[PDB]
């Protein structure tokens, strides 16, 4: 059982038993956390969605006791359901952990630094070839978000698809199955049954069988490629069906918080509040040549990097990570129980005083006062994997951006985070820039 001293974190008090705090955890997570965490005087508690209980760590020194434990005392595949349609059946956390463990590492093994030789001049390439396309006129205004989207999910489809992938599976039709089988992921149910989705369900279908056809032509590098190569511990290889699926994951995964990264961190350094700030990255990718290569991103370029943690710091597009509670686990003094759902929130801890002390500052010179106090690459048993490339992506983007060209905001301050789901980036409608392209003779 337990048992069964089982010291329990303080729960906060709902006005409606119903409703659930839902209404207000929607228009400002930030501030609701922020509050339950100041009135009861403790940085974990546990929060109710509608007859369920919710524990939070919001508490930076506690998230070893989130991070650290193994699935099968803390399981995210139940909090997770949801995606099952979208990555599939038996795939990640659909599939048992031995397997999902496999899947994932296949998976890592063909982002880790082994990988880049060619990636940075294929992004940079990417990059140029779309400023070139839709930034002609010397002077003009345009939509960050959605111009730092297209430049993700092209750059990143020139680094992890292959010649023949590309031309068959265009970049920009990616994007739109990719858009489809996310058209369920807005909720939007949650004490019912779940429904099957059929934009979702075709739009996999369309990428599945095109994936199909390509590994037949390729039957007489790429991500595709090196999943192919994969065997199991068992001596089994992944089925079109794994495969579509990973590389469906790495794209999804990549796409939403690598373009909303990109996003913040441009518009910081273009806010003139933070003039000081883009004089030392300048300082930085001035003496770089226009052909940018490996060693000039992975090794030099410290500063940018910093400038990429603290965007993802202050504002994190993950909003909370969760899990399942199997088994009794000590955080703090306290104590979650079976049943539960336990909760991490990089929002909420990035925005803890001690740890980060005037958390809604963007100083990319600060540093962690708890060590682990970051988790916006999340931690322990559940890192992030694409961190390596993301920032790879994301560091060159900048680069090849400032290196031929100035951006200034339209607003008066910096974007508001626009929370609305799980995935939190700049408010679309106030993205709006206007560029004027570096003097030349
Ligand atoms: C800046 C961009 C990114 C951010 C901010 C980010 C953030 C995160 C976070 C917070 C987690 C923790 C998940 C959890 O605790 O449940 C995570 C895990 C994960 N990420 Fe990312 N990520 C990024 C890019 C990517 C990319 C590009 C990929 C694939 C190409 C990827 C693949 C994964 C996978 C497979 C996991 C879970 C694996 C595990 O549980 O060990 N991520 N990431
Ligand atoms: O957990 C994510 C996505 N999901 C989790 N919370 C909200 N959505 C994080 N993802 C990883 N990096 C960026 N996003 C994930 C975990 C594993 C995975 F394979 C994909 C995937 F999106």
């Amino acid at each position: 059982k337990t048992s069964g001293k089982g010291k329990l974190p303080p729960v906060y008090p709902v006005t409606v038993p119903f409703l659930g705090h839902i209404v207000q955890f929607g228009k400002n997570p930030l501030e609701f956390m922020q509050r339950c965490k100041r009135d009861l005087k403790s940085g974990v508690f546990t929060i109710s969605i509608g007859g369920q209980r919710v524990t939070i760590v919001g508490d930076p020194h506690e998230h070893s006791r989130f991070f650290s434990p193994r699935n099968e005392i803390l399981s995210p595949r139940e909090v997770y359901t949801i995606m099952t349609p979208v990555f599939g059946e038996g795939v990640a956390y659909a599939a048992p952990y031995p397997r999902m463990r496999e899947q994932l590492n296949f998976l890592a093994e063909e982002l880790t630094i082994a990988k880049f030789q060619n990636f940075v001049p294929a992004i940079q390439h990417e990059v140029r070839k779309f400023m070139a396309e839709n930034w002609k006129e010397d002077e003009g205004v345009i939509n960050l978000l959605e111009d730092c989207g297209a430049m993700i999910i092209n750059t990143a489809c020139q680094c992890l698809f292959g010649e023949d992938l590309r031309k068959r599976l265009n970049a920009r039709h990616f994007a739109q199955l990719l858009s489809k089988m996310e058209s369920s992921l807005i909720p939007a149910l949650l004490r019912l049954p779940l429904p099957q989705s059929a934009r979702c369900r075709e739009a996999r279908a369309e990428l599945q069988k095109i994936l199909g056809e390509i590994i037949v032509a390729r039957e007489k590098s790429d991500l595709l490629g090196g999943l192919l190569k994969a065997v199991y511990r068992d001596g089994t290889r992944m089925s079109l069906h794994e495969v579509c699926g990973m590389i469906v994951a790495a794209m999804f995964a990549g796409q939403h918080t690598s373009t909303i990264t990109t996003s913040w961190s441009m518009l910081h350094l273009m806010h003139p509040k933070n003039k000081k700030w883009l004089d030392k990255l300048h300082k930085e990718i001035d003496e770089f040549p226009a052909q940018l290569n490996y060693d000039n991103v992975m090794d030099e370029m410290p500063f940018a990097e910093r400038c990429v943690r603290e965007s993802i710091r202050r504002d994190p597009p993950l909003l909370m990570v969760m899990r399942m509670v199997k088994a009794e686990v000590k955080v703090g003094s306290y104590v979650v129980p079976k049943g539960d759902i336990i909760a991490c929130s990089p929002l909420l801890s990035h925005h803890d005083e001690e740890a980060f002390p005037n958390p809604r500052l963007w100083d990319p010179e600060r540093d962690e006062k708890v060590d682990g106090a970051f988790i916006g690459f999340g931690a322990g048993v559940h890192k992030c994997i694409g961190q390596k490339f993301a920032l790879l992506q994301v560091k060159t983007i900048l680069a090849t951006a400032f290196r031929e060209y100035d951006f200034q905001l339209l607003r008066d301050e910096v974007p508001d985070p626009d929370y609305h789901t799980m995935v939190v980036g700049p408010t679309l409608n106030q993205c709006l820039v206007k560029y004027t392209r570096k003097k030349k003779l």
